[PDB]
Protein backbone atom coordinates (compact mmCIF):
# COMPACT_ATOMS: atom_id res chain seq x y z
CA UNK A 1 0.00 0.00 0.00
CA UNK A 2 0.42 3.85 -0.14
CA UNK A 3 0.59 6.97 1.61
CA UNK A 4 -2.77 8.60 1.97
CA UNK A 5 -2.85 12.81 1.64
CA UNK A 6 -4.73 14.77 4.14
CA UNK A 7 -7.74 16.18 2.59
CA UNK A 8 -9.35 18.12 4.80
CA UNK A 9 -8.10 20.65 7.43
CA UNK A 10 -8.86 21.44 11.06
CA UNK A 11 -11.47 24.09 11.43
CA UNK A 12 -13.18 22.97 7.77
CA UNK A 13 -16.96 22.36 7.64
CA UNK A 14 -17.02 18.26 5.87
CA UNK A 15 -19.93 16.58 5.51
CA UNK A 16 -19.96 12.89 7.00
CA UNK A 17 -21.64 9.75 6.41
CA UNK A 18 -23.81 7.99 9.09
CA UNK A 19 -21.50 5.02 10.13
CA UNK A 20 -24.50 2.70 11.05
CA UNK A 21 -24.77 0.38 7.56
CA UNK A 22 -28.36 -0.60 9.15
CA UNK A 23 -29.02 2.85 7.86
CA UNK A 24 -30.40 4.76 4.92
CA UNK A 25 -27.40 6.62 4.14
CA UNK A 26 -27.24 10.14 5.16
CA UNK A 27 -24.60 13.18 5.72
CA UNK A 28 -24.33 14.72 8.80
CA UNK A 29 -22.63 18.73 8.73
CA UNK A 30 -19.79 18.64 10.64
CA UNK A 31 -16.55 20.30 11.81
CA UNK A 32 -12.95 19.32 11.56
CA UNK A 33 -11.31 19.26 15.21
CA UNK A 34 -8.08 17.76 14.50
CA UNK A 35 -6.26 16.21 11.71
CA UNK A 36 -3.60 12.75 13.53
CA UNK A 37 -1.41 11.46 11.14
CA UNK A 38 -0.51 8.18 12.12
CA UNK A 39 1.65 5.27 9.90
CA UNK A 40 -0.31 1.54 9.11
CA UNK A 41 1.52 -1.98 9.82
CA UNK A 42 2.84 -1.16 6.55
CA UNK A 43 4.57 2.08 7.32
CA UNK A 44 1.91 3.69 4.96
CA UNK A 45 0.45 7.29 6.25
CA UNK A 46 -3.16 7.71 6.86
CA UNK A 47 -5.04 10.59 8.61
CA UNK A 48 -7.32 10.27 11.53
CA UNK A 49 -10.00 13.04 11.54
CA UNK A 50 -11.73 14.18 14.53
CA UNK A 51 -14.91 15.76 13.64
CA UNK A 52 -17.84 17.63 15.62
CA UNK A 53 -21.26 17.15 14.60
CA UNK A 54 -22.78 20.83 14.29
CA UNK A 55 -25.82 21.31 17.07
CA UNK A 56 -24.70 17.65 19.14
CA UNK A 57 -23.10 18.25 21.93
CA UNK A 58 -19.35 17.07 22.28
CA UNK A 59 -19.83 13.77 23.42
CA UNK A 60 -20.96 12.87 20.16
CA UNK A 61 -17.64 13.54 18.67
CA UNK A 62 -15.85 11.11 16.74
CA UNK A 63 -12.31 10.10 15.16
CA UNK A 64 -12.99 9.18 11.35
CA UNK A 65 -11.51 8.09 7.77
CA UNK A 66 -11.82 10.47 5.07
CA UNK A 67 -13.32 7.83 2.69
CA UNK A 68 -16.56 8.81 5.03
CA UNK A 69 -15.93 12.70 4.70
CA UNK A 70 -17.05 14.88 1.34
CA UNK A 71 -16.04 18.17 1.01
CA UNK A 72 -18.58 20.99 1.67
CA UNK A 73 -19.90 22.08 -2.02
CA UNK A 74 -23.13 22.90 -3.40
CA UNK A 75 -23.22 19.53 -5.22
CA UNK A 76 -22.94 17.62 -1.59
CA UNK A 77 -25.34 20.29 -0.01
CA UNK A 78 -27.67 18.59 -2.25
CA UNK A 79 -26.92 15.14 -2.10
CA UNK A 80 -27.06 15.54 1.83
CA UNK A 81 -30.70 17.44 1.36
CA UNK A 82 -31.64 14.58 -1.53
CA UNK A 83 -30.90 11.82 1.18
CA UNK A 84 -32.42 13.12 4.00
CA UNK A 85 -35.49 13.53 2.35
CA UNK A 86 -35.48 9.72 0.85
CA UNK A 87 -34.55 8.48 4.02
CA UNK A 88 -38.10 9.39 5.48
CA UNK A 89 -39.78 8.19 2.51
Amino acid sequence: LRDETPLFHKGEIVLCYEPDKSKARVLYTSKVLNVFERRNEHGLRFYEYKIHFQGWRPSYDRAVRATVLLKDTEENRQLQRELAEAAKL
